[PDB]
């Protein structure tokens, strides 16, 4: 993979309560495929609903076992709606920063994996533009009642968006999502607009 910064942005609103254990499994499984280390892949995770709660930053746990432990202990944030736009902007402002471990200034890809299961409670259009202008490379994964149109808007290019019918089908895309993290590189990303 070379070096990558990978941020998981996870909808923790009421709509995901039932599916949350499977969401945690999926994230763990993606991380199991990566070479996590201070000099390799760094991982961060944020939950969101009507507010955004960082769980860990890119420099919080820089070995795989520790990142996996942090994922396993996650508890549902809770909340009435997924304000996905506000959460995207929070990530750009507060997570993709040198001071919290991001290698953005050195040209390391900033991969953002967004997992949500409802239509956004806020407008994602404006935030999506800002995020991509700011150097984030998002992959929007919309589960269940999420809108693939919103995932297309959020994603680095529309074709990065993924729809899956149910939380139980997250396993079916773990391999392809891992491979994106591993295979995406700075120059290839630049070539895509």
């Amino acid at each position: 993979s070379g070096e990558k910064d990978v941020v998981f942005l996870i909808d923790g609103s009421e709509g995901v309560r039932s599916g949350f254990p499977l969401l945690k499994d999926f994230v763990q499984r993606v991380v199991e495929s990566l070479d996590v280390g201070p000099d390799q892949v760094r991982v961060a995770l944020v939950q969101y609903s009507d507010r955004t709660r960082p769980e860990f930053y890119l420099n919080s746990h820089m070995d795989q076992q520790g990142v996996i432990s942090a994922i396993r202990r996650l508890t549902l944030l809770g909340g009435p709606t997924p304000n996905t736009g506000a959460a995207l902007e929070f990530v750009l402002r507060n997570i993709l920063t040198s001071s919290t471990g991001s290698r953005i200034a050195e040209g390391v890809p900033q991969l953002l994996i967004v997992l949500t299961a409802e239509p956004s409670g806020d407008d994602v259009r404006g935030p999506s533009v800002v995020l991509k202008q700011g150097g984030a490379v998002p992959i929007g994964i919309g589960i269940g009642n999420a809108d693939i149109s919103e995932m297309q808007t959020i994603s680095f290019i529309p074709d990065f968006a993924v729809a899956i019918p149910t939380f139980r089908e997250l396993g079916t895309i773990q391999q392809v999502i891992s491979e994106r993290v591993i295979q995406l590189n700075r120059e290839e990303l630049s070539s895509l607009k």
